[PDB]
């Protein structure tokens, strides 16, 4: 039977990704014999993740607390948004209402309650290029148009930006959100200025537009001075908080928020029932114990945040080592590295290659762009590989890369 | 600032509820603590649940299973995917590829995934009427318009069915979808007949529609005989299901799954990742174990379902006792009990009256309603209170009610 | 076959309108014998209307204008849009560049035009209560929901104007545009006051909304003061007008035009092509010519305006003698008359009746207000009929009425 | 002020037209003093057309019938109707009832009524590459996704319509439209075979889908045996079409017509009314007794018709003898050539620098085509420019031609 005559027309919108099809590639061979280390993943290291101690608290809290089996109100438990207001408060200099804090399906189902709340079809939402690839799809299958502006080592370009904002609205164009990962931001890896940040907020005022600030790797900052995220500056009350606790806590709880103001809010928490109902009673229990142990510290800030600065270390002194002539990114936070093929080499044949040959997976990144450019990137991911696996991955990289150029 | 200009015009499309008006009543009441019993929750018993043996395969998982803190495949681990085909095929009569299968954030994710999928703005969407709320308000904020369908103690009357499409067409109204609860259906409580059931199948193939079955109650059946799915007489590969184990397992881990086929299975998987990344991974390892180990007959067939069907007699016979001439559903599965006031009768405020005088709070009903009736309705649950509570329970509604009938 | 399954289902949008259902029921009364009385549809006197001269001015430009049988720019010929800038400025308070002149099909085609490019589906458009049926339902297949405010003698109240709009934003509502008529309305034939525009403006500023004036009557006037345009009093660009020659030059020419600014001016003249592609050439140089040749003035101001207003008095003399319990509106421009049943009346059935045992046409008007109310409304048009047919029909109107109240 | 804010996000789908952005550009240098000879816009030649008849048929019916200078019914006065529809039977080999008729604003109305109805955003329809793009740009206006098909001497190439329809049915796309221009496609001018529009139709029942059939240059046939439309051959009812007189009584009387049945007709009568009101009652009339009348032979038959095949041969004589190395389409029907340059070269400055410097005006090619093909493409007419200004035109075209290669 022919099911695609019972599709909607908007069904036509979703398409397939890229870091699915090599992702899948990869897949294939492991299973089905090879053994391959990956540099494509973007999960954070489970070993470095307190699991056992984990499995403890899940442990307790399913047979302490008969809530942890049950429904949640639809914007999460108030001890775990009072928590996170707190936590918010104390490591991202955040001074934030519990009821403004609604606990979605990681930061991904923030992202799609809000393109649902504040995206018509057809409308253009603005972004950085390259920028994360599943918000770019989660917002075009909702019907947007992305308009990306260059990065560089100090993030988004923001002279750009109003440049293209002005060649848009001359072209009558409707334009509204700002969509922007500014700390160490996945692909590129790269981190927003404090000065660009300031100068983002005054253009967002100047256009009269909303920014959503993308937080998922706040809390992986290796290097960086006194950076605030853009919500600590806001003072009109322009942006939007996606954020998400996946890169912590781990990447399969599910456990992420959505901070937001007024009606904004309001429709957000009215859809919300309706769409996941809440968040896992179980992730968030788990949540609210680990922050109320102090787990932060004692597990992420002074253990695995380490040991991600380290892998982040000898990942660069790999690639400063083997390949000093090739252009990669330098990240002070985060946990990917863009890697760059000589401009005009194909990066999703390469990936391809890297694995065909050497057993090597990494992610293509040029699907990570809005427009023509990144063909001859590579994304790097730095926080699932072992210490070992680190150097022998970017040395085979390093092999098929002269074996080539 | 008024956020109310940034909203996106479908964001209009997104209403307030009534199991949420009345709910923020109750609260209102409990913050200032007074006591109240509640017969409105949608909740299984956290008591009736294993909650002890869930924790110690929590414990299990997440300190032996490093892939239990990351994200899984969009569409489940395949383990687990594996596990459902032979739960279903052997406590639902269910024959199903394993393949075909994507688990989901419960069956409200589900139901959500496949709107966005299945529904253009303006499609009408055909419910029994009345129907649970959730998906009427999550279909009509996709822009979906509802046409319901009147039940009996059958269930949907299939004839009438046939009727209001013939009544659509002959306005020239599109219509693809039937959204169907066969089970113990929230909030009458009644379940179609085999009869019904290939009729219902008839008229899908005889119009060429697809058919949404909600097995959120499946296992939830008391004094019945044998029933079976839709999907299991599904020759045509009409009918696509929207599960659950929230009911069974607890309704807080977020598992629920959608079992599709083609053109319509692959668009689903497609815009998953972008949407929810990911069920839980660690609710999706808590169930897996707890399917493998034959925990669903040792606890819930043989212990939960025996607590639900004994709270269920005892409510009918409190209602049966107190309120002999006035008139109420016998479900045969589920965890409600749909009541009628005197045909006129206003329940919204009625259920308003009770919680202000007696302290009970019950769900109106009226807003499960696609039409102007079921004013006089209101929604009953038996699953959550416990025994004590019931007799009490009605015992004041029934005072409330002479009182003023 | 049935065709239901292809359409699009937004098709689902568009309804039938009553205001040509019964119209329909009295086109098959005049084709099969029946002599018809009509005081339904609002086309203009076509004896009032300098036929012959038009007729000659057709054969004229035909004959020596070539490009009157060929396309025209889509915002219409250069000088028409001179020609009607002027036209404008002289007698209607406008003083507007004839580059932000867009000749459209009617103002049917300009309203049309501006829903598509200001509406999203889903959108709430403010509109008087009742207000001209075929924008409300222009609107509405455009995926908009209506929300009305109540008329009175003096138009719509712009104190409940202000109500509905914190109450929509109150519920978080979005709003932008609002629909008025304010000289001679379809169809309650009352016109805003000069005090009630000047506090519409006002309140257009304060929550920042847009405006669309219907202009279709402003030149069908018998009485009022110097009564000028909400966009003559436009200081700060915030309406937009939808204005015709139909009522002036005939109906049936589809000779109209949008006066609106910047991006949405842009917008508007850039999809229009692929729409309509241009007004008629021959109806655009008839108007043209009709305009240069001072026939508004020799014709229209001094031969069909007296004949309009000589049949408003007939009408008003004849309802106030005949039916002098009954209560009515007294339009100071306009050619409608707004008739009213006893409270609780049936409109429709009272139309039906009137035209089967009278054979005297008039339309319902329950379908033009936005809510439940107007059941007994009743619309009469004064400008098509003779001055003898008028008298004749409301005495039949006056018969009917007694013998039922 | 920025009314960009105002906009609806669908306003975006909304962009410029070459062939607009042309026309104006010349008007403009018409105006400007300059004098040119066009070969762009596709108009009749108004001196082959009886104006000087046309003329005294507008006076005679202007004067004589009151109903010419009123509303129609929506779907038209039902004298054109009957006329059309013996008139199709006649010389169009098309038997269809007068009731399945729709007097629309030309082609373009008929064509934009019918995307309204049959498509939802998303969706994809299926075209030919290149195609007319006033309606590649309504339907994608209309949130459409447009995928071409290659065309050659004998039309849309069949065979790569299936390979099309499999490749999007297995990316699990959504399609179910197929517009398509037979005979003399503009801007290819080539016409479907008998062999090919057997096949469509095959295809079309094959995968049960629509087709919309242009009818634009039925009539403007030179050399073809005795070519039906597809609806002549449509025995499944799968085709509606979508024609028009513009090209026979004139391109500026704006008289085109739908054909469709069973609901899809149900839902475009029902419309119709709130976006045009109907077609304009003078070119109704004018058009009814130009077909009365027998004008049709003796005026276009008989007259226009040899004058355009005139035409059609010194443009060919002239290309052939002045450009016998370039290759360009030999049209049996229609009124455009398509030209082209040598591959690689730019159509679009061509053209800029083709009516600057020699003052002959062509239209840029590109534009018409789905994908990044037709470059080098020129589209000429030679319907409008005079038999001298023909050769003229083309010899100034030779000189930069080869100025240039
Ligand atoms: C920029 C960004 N945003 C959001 C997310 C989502 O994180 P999550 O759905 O695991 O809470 C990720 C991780 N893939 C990310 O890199
Ligand atoms: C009809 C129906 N369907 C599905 C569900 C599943 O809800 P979920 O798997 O997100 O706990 C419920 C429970 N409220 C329900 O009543
Ligand atoms: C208020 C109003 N607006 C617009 C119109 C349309 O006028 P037009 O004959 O130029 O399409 C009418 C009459 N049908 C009207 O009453
Ligand atoms: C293929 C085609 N279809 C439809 C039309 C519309 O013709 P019209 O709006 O003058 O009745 C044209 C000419 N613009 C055309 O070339
Ligand atoms: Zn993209
Ligand atoms: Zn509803
Ligand atoms: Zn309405
Ligand atoms: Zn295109």
């Amino acid at each position: 039977m022919d099911y695609t005559k019972y599709l909607a027309g908007r069904a036509n919108w979703i398409k397939g990704s890229a870091l699915a099809d090599v992702m899948k590639k990869a897949s294939e061979l492991q299973k089905k014999g090879v053994k391959l280390i990956s540099l494509a993943a973007g999960d954070p290291d489970p070993e470095l993740i307190p699991r056992a101690v984990l499995g403890e608290i899940a442990k307790e809290v399913l047979e302490k607390e008969p809530k942890s089996v049950m429904y949640t109100p639809a914007n999460g438990i108030p001890e775990l948004r009072e928590e996170l207001a707190a936590f918010l408060k104390k490591y991202d200099h955040l001074e934030v209402s519990p009821e403004n804090i609604v606990i979605t399906i990681g930061g991904t189902g923030a992202l799609d309650l809000l393109g649902r709340v504040l995206i018509d079809p057809g409308d253009v939402v603005i972004t950085e290029n390259p920028s994360y690839i599943n918000t770019l799809l989660a917002f075009e299958q909702l019907g947007a148009k992305i308009e990306g502006v260059p990065v560089d080592n100090d993030g988004m370009r923001v002279d750009l930006l109003e440049e293209k904002i002005k060649e848009l609205k001359a072209k009558g164009q409707k334009v509204k959100l700002i969509y922007t990962i500014p700390t160490g931001q996945n692909p590129m890896g790269v981190t927003m200025s404090m000065e660009r940040r300031k100068a983002l907020l005054e253009i967002a005022s100047k256009y009269d537009l909303l920014i959503i600030e993308d937080t998922a790797y706040n809390f992986m900052r290796y290097e960086g001075g006194d950076i605030v995220p853009l919500k600590a500056l806001d003072n009109e009350g322009r942006v939007i908080v996606a954020g998400t606790l996946s890169k912590v806590l781990g990447t399969g709880f599910r456990i992420g928020w959505i901070i937001a103001e007024g009606e904004i809010l309001k429709k957000v928490l009215m859809q919300k029932q309706p769409i996941d109902f809440c968040a896992p009673a179980i992730s968030q229990y788990i949540a609210l114990e680990y922050l109320k142990r102090g787990y932060f510290e004692k597990y992420h800030l002074e253990g695995a945040l380490l040991g991600y600065k380290e892998k982040r270390d000898i990942m660069l002194k790999a690639l400063e080592n083997h390949l000093p002539n090739a252009e990669f990114t330098k990240p002070i936070a985060g946990m990917f590295v863009m890697f760059f093929l000589p401009e005009g080499a194909d990066g999703i044949s390469f990936a391809n290659e890297l694995m065909e040959r050497e057993g090597v997976v990494v992610v293509p990144g040029k699907p990570f762009y809005t427009d023509e450019s990144g063909k001859n990137a590579i994304r790097l991911n730095f926080s699932r590989p072992s210490k070992e696996e680190i150097p022998i991955g970017i040395k085979k990289l390093a092999k098929l890369y002269k074996e080539k150029f």
